[PDB]
């Protein structure tokens, strides 16, 4: 076991609520182990992991939420003002085969520039 | 000498070192919730970050010094030496991980 | 091949940041607040800084600018956060830069 990890942006304006962001701007995704067709990024490699996201806030309170496998894992809920600000979050996941971990946002309006990156922390061995 | 991580959350407010007792990773069990320290078990460098939901002022503490003086956040690289110990004094995570042993 | 990390703190123009939590291998310099890359890899970079500008957007810069969105205009910034990976090509450089604040950065996996 080695190798797993993406980054990705919002490049769209709006975003989409209750369903998987599809971040489009691939700021690294070698494994392809982030599907852009759904969002969502899949463990192949059991191990820990460690995700970070910021959803961008402007003039709306945002709630996010880290998923993994079916259900939020993670809430991120951030009031606006008023004021740009990110609504963040980083947390470590163990992960295994199959599991996979996307961000909703409870039409969302100005989520562009909002990232979701992750990666293989330890291997399980 | 490979893995050290941590990873809680809050579970309430009153945010003396925070007592996280959510438990997201804690697998080496490094992360004491009765005390809110992370111990340092292996040196190298360890990587930082917390996303605390609190006029107020949080703080990260190695050993017995703030390092750190930031909702608040911050993400930093300690190298800790074993005894090293790590702590702060809607999900609010403190996380960290040995990134690079020795 | 395998470490490479910093973590520092504190217009237009890199952010210098002067207060050094770590910078082991001197990656970063502190003069121009720029980091080198000599390890080409996949590298960790993350965020926390304090802004207090209207009109201004923040971002990690790698030969110049790392995510730059096409958006109709609207305004005001307090503070900033982000966090991205980014693979990185020996020579490269990567800086934070309004187009305790913290700005961290580490070789995850080496070529």
């Amino acid at each position: 076991m080695y190798r797993s990890a993406f980054s990705v942006g919002l490049e769209t304006r709006v975003t989409v609520p209750n369903v998987p962001i599809r971040f489009t701007k691939i700021f690294y995704n070698q494994q392809n182990h982030y599907d852009g067709s759904t969002g969502k990024f899949y463990c192949n490699i059991p191990g820990l992991y460690y995700f970070s996201y910021h959803i961008t806030v402007y003039m709306k309170d945002v709630k996010v939420s880290l998923f993994k496998k079916d259900k939020a894992v993670l809430f991120t809920y951030d009031q606006y003002q008023e004021n740009v600000d990110q609504a963040s979050g980083s947390v470590l996941l163990h992960l295994e085969v199959g599991d996979q971990v996307w961000l909703q946002v409870y039409y969302a309006d100005n989520v562009n520039d909002s990232t979701f990156t992750g990666f293989l922390l330890y291997h399980d061995t």
